[PDB]
């Protein structure tokens, strides 16, 4: 029998909930194949597996948040000390965004804002082709680059020594990474998609976070082209299962 947790450390948004069901819905749809069994707890709000079950989930899914990495609230502490006996145990552990920062931050690395400032788009990554086995959870023909969809106002400032850097961008060194075989982190959101997306936009304008100007440049990254959804399943999924193509 195969089990994953997904800590979910946001809350469900209106649009998600209405449109998705919510975000576990969306992780499951992402990620999740028939037959197997995903139990999802909202770290954000305190609620935890108990430690002694953690042997029995066969991987973990960290989403990402509107919280900061670098913060101190208790349901972070806890997080990082979870994550930590989880990466003591070798389990597979995929980090997105919030999650790639928060593994990042166990092992010793430093999460703040972006030096570039905030991303709200659909964007490319450049993948550092040298450090990608043909074959593997990247699998045969590794793209030069890969679409993803970027929602963040935080990155990795000093990364782990242990981590391997495996794409970065012009403005953001670090947009994915692998630590040993077990930790697999994204900058990005291979979950979101352009409705996802478009709702955080308006509602970020709506607040007078962003001018009008930004929130049409994040849109009009949207407007003739997609993420590459496929094969970032195809990656999660590799990874996260130990498939191997």
């Amino acid at each position: 029998q195969k089990r994953y947790a997904l800590f979910l450390a946001t809350l469900d948004s209106e649009f998600v909930k209405k449109t998705y069901g919510g975000y576990h819905n969306v992780f499951v749809t992402t990620f999740g194949d028939e037959g197997e069994h995903w139990d999802s707890f909202r770290v954000v709000s305190g609620e935890f597996p108990d430690e002694k079950d953690l042997e029995k989930y066969d991987g973990f899914v960290i989403s990402g948040s509107s919280h900061d990495a670098f913060e101190n609230d208790d349901w972070i502490l806890k997080l990082c000390d979870i994550v930590k006996k989880i990466d003591e145990m070798k389990k597979k552990i995929l980090g997105i965004c919030f999650g790639h920062q928060i593994i990042a931050r166990v092992r010793g690395g430093t999460v703040g804002r972006a030096k570039k400032g905030p991303e709200l788009k659909l964007g490319d990554i450049t993948i550092v082709k040298d450090a990608i086995t043909p074959g593997s959870y990247f699998g045969n023909e590794i793209p030069d680059s890969i679409a993803i969809i970027k929602c963040h106002q935080d990155e990795v400032l000093v990364l782990p020594e242990t981590a391997k850097v495996l794409a970065y961008s012009k403005n953001y060194e670090v947009e994915m990474y692998s630590i040993e075989d077990h930790l697999f982190c994204i900058q990005g959101h291979p979950e979101y998609n352009k409705e996802i997306l478009f709702e955080i936009v308006d509602r970020v304008l709506a607040l007078g976070y962003v001018k009008q100007e930004f929130a049409d440049a994040a849109k009009a990254t949207m407007e003739n082209r997609g993420a590459d959804r496929k094969l970032w399943e195809t990656i999660c999924k590799n990874f996260l299962k130990g498939r191997v193509p």
